[PDB]
């Protein structure tokens, strides 16, 4: 008999998707941050190739030097091109998943709350067992967190929809007398919501014009005395036909998620002289020879001792107004940086023209 | 007469609402987008004055370039700094707002939806009179589209909720017989929805355990015979009671959106001897107002004026860094390429040092 609640096999998966979503923005963030730190400390490490070239201009490392500053250079302009390249789809992902956790979130809490003597509306598996709120504020044991808690940087799974799609849920039944998605209405138990037509439902003297999506068009509230009907799974899913636009959207837009993991965005490891953009770097500043004679190695590794000299490098106090000695890897800010090269900078260029004063 | 539609006074500003909460992520992206721009263009600034410098070692104008580029460096890192302590502040507009807008749109399609015979969930004026999409896919001449627009980096008006609060919407009535909120009900014409008790609304038997939040608290669903409770406008804004805590963490995070043209992110003007950080840069590089007058030959607001027009007038000759065609600094923007330059002329600089030295050698 049709007129009870819903079933907690139904429902109680969206609680545990719903509550997945909550943390989707905070991860989301958590990638854009970790993105935006890769890109500055490419060009930090410019700045410091830069800087010990300039501190140090009769280096028999210039070369190896020049390398260095043109390659980081090119690894910050690579990493900012894919980090505006992901900006979009992240924003839509954030948006997307937020805006079905606003739908489900809307329709659970109402079902949730329309309980009271009679009333039943999220169900266990009989039409007499209401759903109810356990000192760990689990619904019937399940997580159903229906608002969002504060934004923070943290990782948070997402199970029930992944780039394969959506998992874990209720497909298909329903939609007429078989009582699969509400258990048999037995007595008194009911809960009107659940179908759009007089006989067992809200409807007042017949049914409404037409099925209606609730949960972003996961379920339909049937027009005629039926209980409601679960969409398809590829209804959910990109490519699938109509009625849950929401669900596919946010399948599509967690397909297109940037990797946060790229190649544009990490130093490259190969043998130097198998470097791609080392290689480059070379070939517009000073190929393979080039590379392989500046840094005294043909390994995977030939950069090391250069790169270990640019950190090392003692930074004394007073150097650019500095108020304490300090090693070049330490210093991590643009501002101290971009003093650093122009203090140095400066130097050179007063040692070129007293020298050249004195040639003529 | 308890059991009629919702009237469109409420319903309305609801609908135009979260129309425009659709847009509000593709405006929040055009921000970011012209944000990081800015921040771009101070580094590629800082990179154009290395070059000039390392390219015209014998410049008169040595100790302007040395305040130019920490300047702008200083720049590039207040840029980025402000633009992180943002990005929380930017993620979390786009989350609530587009988490706002779902709620919105689950109950306002189940009202509209809800219509038919007897049944008519949305009203305008009176009981029998149900609202309806016309050829323009307005509601009752409203803007009601309950769904997300493809993501677009394009300004879109939000004007309903603001840093002062909310706005354009009803408040307070409701709750009791009045028909505040919804007409009277004078006969067949009826919405069971609204009401969680059984006389006139969708109870079974007797009411619910306690009234409902529904359109994510703005209105609540009452658990006696009574029509729906509108929430003050108070309990929509940051520091409100409870019951709409999506509405407030809203207003919350609009409250905190990030200034597009913010000090932080932009160009100082004015006379040059009063930049703080062109003092700030002249003091550190140089060991404050009398070294800046000095470098830049003038103390006028556009006393950098000169110097900058070098800079990105300078001719960066084809073959230089192995280019293809000549072309001006200004016009170089990229960060490959501007550091392929700098790299370029760091490199002959050690070369011109190293040469003279050698032949000066005693
Ligand atoms: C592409 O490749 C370049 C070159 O490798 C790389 O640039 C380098 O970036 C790092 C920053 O990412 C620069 O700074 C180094 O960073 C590490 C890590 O710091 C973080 O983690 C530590 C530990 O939790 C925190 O304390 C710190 O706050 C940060 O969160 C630091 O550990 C490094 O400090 C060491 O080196 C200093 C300079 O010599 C030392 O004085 C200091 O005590 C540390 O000593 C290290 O070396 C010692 C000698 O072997 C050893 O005994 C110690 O145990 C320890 O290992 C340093 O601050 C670094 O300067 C950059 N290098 C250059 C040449 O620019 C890019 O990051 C990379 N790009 C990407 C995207 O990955």
């Amino acid at each position: 008999v049709n007129g009870a609640g819903l079933l907690q096999t139904v429902w109680g998966p969206v609680c545990e998707l719903t509550s997945e979503l909550d943390g989707q923005a905070g991860a989301a963030l958590k990638k854009e941050q970790e993105m935006l730190a890769k890109i500055n400390d490419m060009q930090m490490a410019q700045l410091r190739a830069a800087i010990y070239l300039a501190k140090n201009p009769s280096t028999p490392h210039q070369n190896a030097l020049a390398v260095l500053t043109a390659y980081y250079a090119e690894r910050a302009g690579s990493g900012k091109a894919y980090f505006l390249h992901a900006l979009p789809k992240a924003v839509d992902s954030i948006r997307r998943a937020a805006y079905l956790k606003g739908h489900l979130d809307e329709y659970l809490n109402l079902l949730e709350k329309s309980s009271g003597g009679n009333n039943k509306c999220l169900v266990t598996t009989d039409d007499a067992t209401v759903a109810t709120r356990g000192g760990d504020q689990k619904l019937a044991g399940k997580n159903c967190k229906l608002s969002l808690s504060p934004l923070k940087p943290v990782d948070a799974a997402l199970t029930y929809i992944t780039k394969a799609g959506v998992g874990k849920l209720r497909y298909d039944d329903g939609g007429a007398g078989g009582n699969a998605v509400t258990p048999s209405k037995s007595g008194v138990h009911a809960c009107k919501l659940l179908i759009a037509h007089n006989t067992a439902g809200y409807g007042d003297g017949g049914g409404v014009t037409a099925d209606i999506d609730v949960f972003a068009g996961y379920m339909k509230v049937k027009a005629t005395d039926a209980e409601p009907k679960l969409a398809a799974k590829s209804d959910l899913e990109e490519g699938g036909g109509g009625g849950a636009e929401a669900w596919k959207a946010l399948h599509t837009a967690i397909k297109q998620e940037a990797d946060a993991e790229a190649a544009e965005l990490t130093n490259e490891t190969g043998k130097l002289g198998e470097r791609r953009h080392f290689l480059a770097a070379a070939t517009n500043v000073l190929g393979r020879a080039a590379v392989e004679a500046a840094f005294g190695s043909d390994s995977e590794g030939g950069d090391r001792k250069i790169i270990e000299l640019i950190e090392k490098e003692l930074i004394v106090k007073g150097t650019a107004n500095r108020d304490a000695d300090e090693s070049l890897g330490n210093i991590k800010t643009l501002k101290e940086l971009g003093e650093l090269l122009s203090y140095f900078q400066l130097k050179n260029s007063n040692t070129i023209n007293e020298l050249r004063n004195k040639l003529k």
